[PDB]
């Protein structure tokens, strides 16, 4: 029964990883190709929004299309496409082709995770899910991490178009042996399945327990990158600090995070399994309602008592503490918004909180800095601390709500 997990989750981690380097090759391998041929910042601009634009509709429609068709064809099929666009880029010469190309990588890029998310639910009782799901997860972190150093290295001793086409080469490869290992479906090798304990899109929409899971993560997500954003423009310009200190406080802020999601997948996962079964409430609330706690708690002891004279230990710590305490729910969210949606419908609400998710993210930027500039930029940070506090608030206030959606009896 093992094996086969291990084999599944062994080709799903290679495949994510390629995923993401690949996604990332265009900025790991950006300095050479400005060398060669010249670039405008502007169309920098042109061809990243490009992708991110590709990247989110890509996204959604996946999210929606992926429980129709099965989840091993659709993994296989986005690999490949991304491989070929990263192929055919290496023949490109003008910025159109680039844009073009690397829009359409975008829209390829979108078939990663939902298949992976239905083959995780599908292959693994509620008592690992969750932590298998956030060691799957730190796939993108490791590739995101070891990536720069081999294109550096690579492109010491051989062009760009080489690194390019052999990562585009490996991708293909890669591609294939994953449509020949993964298995959807526990039944399909003849094993007896597990048990699953219909619904339908217009009764899933009617259910609340969504919306304040939307509204939460929404929150959650425009605080964690309007403070990614404006840490070091609030701790330079008006605590008088050094960039080493910012430097220093992102990766701290980092390596917190990827702790905090770690610890919140395995603690989430063991109180699972600890609590009994019931159609009221949830045993990660309690986790996620601690977490939010820590990231109200941070955000205000690093908004007053941080001053220009503070050591380099305080502020390392109070963004280890914020990046735990941030990542964990990010991660809790969705696995909360996967578990406990329909079998067949668990795609519609990971595309709908993805996209609550965008609106979060856009609500944290221009808007934001214009607060800052009107006022000051502590008022904008007492503005999120204070909507990060009334969210946990009314969060805290609905724990025992219907926690399952679908049809009720």
């Amino acid at each position: 029964y093992g094996y086969y997990r291990t084999v599944i989750f062994s080709a799903m981690f290679g495949g994510y990883s390629l995923y993401y380097f690949n996604r990332k090759t265009f900025s790991f391998v950006m300095p050479s190709l400005v060398e060669e041929i010249p670039l405008d910042k502007d169309d920098l601009g042109f061809i990243t929004s490009s992708q991110s634009a590709a990247y989110a509709i890509s996204k959604f429609v996946s999210g929606v299309l992926s429980d129709q068709m099965s989840a091993r064809w659709l993994f296989s099929s986005g690999l490949l496409l991304v491989g070929l666009v990263n192929i055919f880029f290496a023949w490109s010469s003008t910025v159109p082709v680039f844009a073009a190309l690397w829009f359409l990588n975008g829209l390829a890029q979108g078939l990663g995770w939902p298949p992976c998310g239905k083959v995780l639910r599908k292959w693994f009782e509620p008592s690992q899910f969750g932590t298998w799901w956030a060691i799957l997860s730190t796939s993108m972190n490791l590739a995101g991490g070891l990536g720069p150093i081999l294109a550096t290295i690579l492109a010491q001793s051989y062009s760009w178009r080489s690194t390019l086409a052999l990562s585009g080469a490996l991708c293909v490869v890669v591609s294939f042996l994953c449509l020949l290992l993964i298995h959807n479906e526990p039944a399909d090798v003849g094993l007896r399945n597990l048990d699953p304990m219909e619904s339908t899109l217009q009764e899933l929409l009617l259910s609340p327990y969504l919306w304040v899971l939307s509204t939460g993560y929404l929150v959650v997500f425009g605080v964690k990158t309007c403070c990614t954003d404006w840490g070091q423009f609030f701790l330079i310009q008006e605590k008088g600090q050094s960039a080493l200190v910012g430097s220093s406080y992102m990766s701290a802020l980092e390596v917190g995070g990827l702790v905090g999601s770690i610890a919140a997948g395995y603690l989430s996962d063991r109180a699972m399994a600890k609590a009994g079964l019931s159609n009221y409430g949830n045993p990660r609330h309690g986790l996620l309602l601690f977490m939010m706690a820590g990231m109200t708690v941070s955000m205000y002891l690093f908004r007053v008592t941080v001053t220009s004279d503070s050591p380099k230990l305080w502020i390392l710590v109070l963004g280890a503490v914020f990046g735990f305490s941030s990542y964990g729910p990010i991660a809790l969210f969705g696995v909360i918004a996967n578990e406990s949606a329909p079998p067949n419908l668990c795609g519609t609400s990971h595309a709908i909180v993805g996209l609550m998710a965008n609106v979060g993210g856009f609500l944290a930027g221009l808007p934001f800095s214009t607060i800052a500039k009107h006022y000051s930029w502590s008022t904008a940070f007492w503005v999120a601390e204070v909507i990060c506090a009334a969210s946990t608030a009314a969060f805290f206030l609905l724990r025992n709500i219907r926690t399952k959606m679908g049809r009720v009896s």
